[PDB]
């Protein structure tokens, strides 16, 4: 293509996506196709001759579309949200377009310098303490990692190589294996998948410290971990707190985790993946109390802060420590990969296009959306709410049995009018309801709960007999 | 925004796309801001109320384009390519706005079987052999991983977890520490840095090979670096074998290194980050004979094959193996991150609309161009061409000290009218002329070599007195 296709093309594609956006209430939200089913209804090699942009974009429909899970049509209600906003699509068409690969700054001064200014927006936008904001002063600072995920492997790896170095420089003789051996990292047993993931790929031992009956990790439950593995020769090293927990949106108590990591050089990682958006707004910016006392701190825009994936946003109050793992002028020691793309366009786009007034709006518009599930819930005494009711996510289920509620979602899974998934908290099963779409609407909520709501009444008719 | 204001906006931003990518010749290549420059030129938080489109693409032009080193301009010859396609950038408004995450198949079926497909058509166009194919059925296949670094990592990973396993097999008392102190990866002293950060992460050492006189990995120096480390008690475990040095281009034996790996039980992991599209031609396919022998192999299409970054192709023999550390359902467990985005699409879309014999006219055109730039500096005998010239790079310098060939560089690059960035082979410093942009002629080749022939004329007199 040239550049004179490409303008009529691409404006094309503006339109696709806009009618795609505009139609995606009547979009299924969960698809029927099995797994396997794509392959057949393509060509086994790429085509030798070029093939027509109508008849890719006809595939699209016809072969995509039916295998695509719709995840901001208004009805779905799985996992958390992930971002769509057009701002951010506006700055991703100039990201591909700039085109440029940022592993230095001399291949693109402001593909390194705007995500800096863009971190000090975003940190004094969640009021983090000035420690983790660059400023151009300091020690501290903040990039975007690919994911939280990544981001809580990187902050792993700092303080892998931050407590080899320690202990050596204690015990000269002391090789990094034999050190390795010993080291142990901790968090909630309602932590992500990512922190196992982030243990095995650094080589340490990862042991869940018990959560207390609202799923918060707490002073007592980790002070009882930490002496039972101190005495058998284990090296705490690194604690991943988690604000907003993947089960229940629980949160851990950072102002008596804190303390604790602090006194026993535990490097004190706070994962708020979902939640740290909320934290934009003064209500809820109390459930981030106590991050002064992180080593580093994370969460994604591009689940509820309108940021196109991928975007997750990590800070830290020494750029020393994360390097060895005042102007910041690379980032190829501050993540895993060397290459990255200009991302910090697309939170430029967002924040300027929205304005913190408009993000702030929009995160208040999904916990009144949750409330007013949750509300629903509540005045149905053959349900229960299992966890406290925050922000974006409520966890219900049927009163009674595991196998009831399995019932119950596998009744809605197959209607395929909603999307949820479920989760375990402790030996109970429980549903989720999250609230995605940014286009969700009360409307949505209400029908979504009316068709819960039906369908409890047959599965509970078919546990009597 | 809304769906209507995005239809307007996002045709605005197609036709500035396109009005940038028509001029880019126009473009000073490497840009004169100083680091920092641009916090100073806007404001230090957020804005509380939107601003206005207008005002932010006037910014991109006003701020952000002055500190834009112009990847895409034909006189940008510095590093090694990086995609930018039109086809890649359509799809990558169609992936931002179906906006799956697809961490599971559920979570959007096509996103992982449309993968699938896109590296087996893939494989088949370098003509892999078949045990790297998925084709739902064996045990190997193709997965998108977010950059070479990261593929490497990850064979790196899975390489550490077998052999673990494996002596842990034999000797059940051995702990995993016991063996981290003894394991040891290979790579070529030409390796890009990725394989030592991967050493690093993965906390095992890691020895270069000497190269021989063409900078390629040897049988003989290979069996001498294993006959020294075996003796000293050391486990070789994962071998990185290059073909396309990031310094001069140049490639490992893999038909001498491969047999060896096999035998000894050395995970062989090929690196073909820029190479690896030239091989979609039969000319070069030869440079990848002994692939067969590998455990895994990559490249990146977003270096050489028009498809824009993030995108790094990896393929493996035993998915099994790469698990942990025939129908594939998920990726959780083939890379670092949990998250990922709807990449196939790029892949999708550049293959279709260029077809095979477009991307092979691509590759010959860019590798014709390279020996036009390496016929004209073979006219000149103040200049010496340090390795064979076989895809788009060519490795030069003027004859005598290293002091007058970085003098030469620093005055191209004070000069602003190209870019090129240098290399060291041995203790000999030398310039590179890599064919970089999709808009490149042979007219914009012979004016940069008549620029450098220029400068030389000036840096040899300086020399004199
Ligand atoms: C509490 C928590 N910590 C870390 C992560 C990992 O984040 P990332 O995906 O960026 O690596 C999460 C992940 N949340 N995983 C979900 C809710 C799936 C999901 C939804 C929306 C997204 O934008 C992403 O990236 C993932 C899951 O079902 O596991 C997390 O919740
Ligand atoms: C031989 C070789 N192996 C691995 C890598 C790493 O690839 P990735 O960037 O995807 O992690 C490379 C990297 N090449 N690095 C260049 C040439 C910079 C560069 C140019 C174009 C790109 O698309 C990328 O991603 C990087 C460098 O100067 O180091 C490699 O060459």
């Amino acid at each position: 293509m040239n550049a004179s296709e490409f303008r009529r093309r691409g404006k094309e594609m503006v339109d696709y996506v806009a009618n795609y956006m505009e139609g995606i209430e009547g979009r299924q939200v969960y698809p029927d196709v099995e797994p396997g089913y794509l392959r057949p209804l393509i060509p086994a090699a790429a085509p030798q001759e070029p093939d027509t942009f109508e008849d890719i974009i006809n595939d699209v429909e016809k072969i995509i579309m039916p295998g695509v899970t719709h995840w901001h049509s208004p009805y779905f209600f799985a996992y958390f949200p992930t971002a769509s906003s057009y701002p951010a699509m506006l700055a991703d068409m100039l990201c591909g377009a700039i085109g440029c690969i940022g592993f230095s700054w001399a291949a693109s001064p402001a593909c390194t310098e705007l995500e800096t200014v863009m971190m000090d927006w975003l940190g004094k936008m969640l009021e983090l303490p000035k420690a983790f904001l660059n400023e151009k002063a300091g020690e501290g600072g903040g990039v975007i990692q690919g994911s939280a995920s990544e981001a809580t492997l990187v902050a792993l790896l700092a303080a892998r190589t931050k407590v080899i170095h320690r202990l050596q420089a204690a015990s000269p003789e002391l090789t990094q294996a034999a050190i390795m051996e010993k080291l142990v990292a901790y968090s909630s047993d309602q932590a992500h998948s990512s922190v196992e993931r982030a243990g095995l790929i650094g080589g340490v031992k990862l042991k869940a410290i018990p959560s207390d009956g609202n799923f918060a990790m707490r002073a007592s439950a980790l002070q009882e971990a930490l002496e039972r593995d101190k005495a058998a020769g284990l090296i705490p090293f690194f604690m991943v707190a988690t604000l907003g927990t993947t089960t229940c949106c629980s949160f851990d108590n950072l102002l008596e985790v804190g303390p604790i990591c602090n006194k026993e050089d535990i490097w004190l990682h706070v994962d708020a993946a979902y939640a740290g958006s909320a934290f934009i707004c003064p209500e809820f910016r109390h459930l981030l109390n106590g991050v002064e006392f992180a080593d580093s701190f994370n969460f994604n825009p591009h689940k509820w802060l309108l940021v196109n994936f991928d975007c997750s946003a990590m800070w830290v109050k020494k750029r020393t420590d994360l390097t060895g793992a005042g102007l910041i002028t690379d980032y190829r020691h501050w993540q895993i990969p060397l290459g990255r793309r200009f991302r910090s366009l697309k939170m430029w786009f967002v924040f300027r296009m929205y304005g913190v007034k408009g993000l702030q709006a929009y995160i208040r518009k999904h916990v009144q959306l949750s409330h007013e599930f949750e509300s629903l819930v509540r005045q149905d005494p053959r349900f229960e709410i299992c966890v406290e009711v925050i922000l974006g996510l409520v966890c219900f289920r049927l009163k009674g049995s595991n196998k009831v509620n399995e019932a119950l979602l596998q009744r809605i899974n197959s209607a395929k009018k909603i999307h949820l998934v479920p989760c375990h908290l402790r030996d109970k099963f429980v549903l989720r309801f999250a609230i995605c779409s940014r286009t969700v609407e009360s409307a949505h909520v209400q029908r979504a709960w009316e068709h819960i709501k039906e369908l409890a009444a047959d599965v509970l008719r078919a546990e009597r007999e």
